[PDB]
């Protein structure tokens, strides 16, 4: 017998909110006497955008479109219902995006046979990011890593331990490459170390 005809959609949601898109947020209010002025607040700072009301309804609806951010967006958006002599109602974001860079610690300089050790933080992200080394073109073993959470993200941290004693008399410097990464994306830094007598 006939099974009846597929159909298909795209499902709209549910992703956090990322990097940059196009989000748009909504506040609504049923109608009061008199009639209420709703305006959102970033930063408890009066947003440029519009409210509606209609008339049948007596509904007022605030809407703002913007495109989503790493520098804020992990933080939150009021909206704000006024009369005279203020109904409010707060929201927090939460906003998946890339770790923008890293930064390595250690000597640029390391007598032979001694050994070294090489910190490595990322800029804040969102999720968190995980840190990978690759040294002399060789990726090794993954060190553990310290998480922290700091306003709009989260800061990884590891550190990795070099010896020049494995090394030949004849090494002329460590190349020592550092790499964040989260499913947004990943950055990397590379920092030189050159071998002393
Ligand atoms: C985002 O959507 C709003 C309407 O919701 C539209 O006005 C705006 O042009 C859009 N921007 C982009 C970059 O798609
Ligand atoms: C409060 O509301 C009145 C009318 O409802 C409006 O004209 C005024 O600008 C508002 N003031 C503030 C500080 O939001
Ligand atoms: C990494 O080294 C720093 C010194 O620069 C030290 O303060 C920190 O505790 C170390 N962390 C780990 C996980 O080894």
């Amino acid at each position: 017998d006939p099974p009846s005809d597929p159909t298909v959609e795209i499902l709209r949601n549910p992703s956090a909110l990322r990097s940059g898109d196009n989000v748009t947020i909504a506040c609504s209010v049923t109608g009061g006497n008199p009639p209420p002025d709703v305006f959102w607040y970033h930063e408890n700072k009066r947003l440029q955008s519009h409210s509606t009301l209609d008339t049948r309804s007596k509904e007022i609806k605030n809407i703002y479109s913007f495109i989503a951010s790493q520098n804020d967006n992990m933080a939150e958006y009021e909206c704000r219902a006024n009369n005279s002599r203020p109904k409010r109602k707060a929201m927090k974001l939460e906003v998946n995006y890339p770790p923008a860079s890293v930064e390595l610690f250690g000597e640029s300089n390391i007598r032979y046979g001694s050994s070294a050790n090489i910190q490595c933080k990322s800029l804040p992200s969102n999720p968190a990011s995980q840190i990978t080394w690759i040294i002399n073109g060789r990726s090794v073993p993954t060190p553990t890593q310290r998480e922290f959470v700091v306003e709009n993200g989260i800061v990884s941290s590891s550190n990795v331990s070099v010896h020049s004693n494995e090394l030949s008399v004849e090494a002329h410097q460590i190349n020592v490459e550092c790499m964040a990464t989260n499913p947004e994306g990943s950055s990397a830094k590379q920092h030189v170390i050159k071998i002393i007598a």
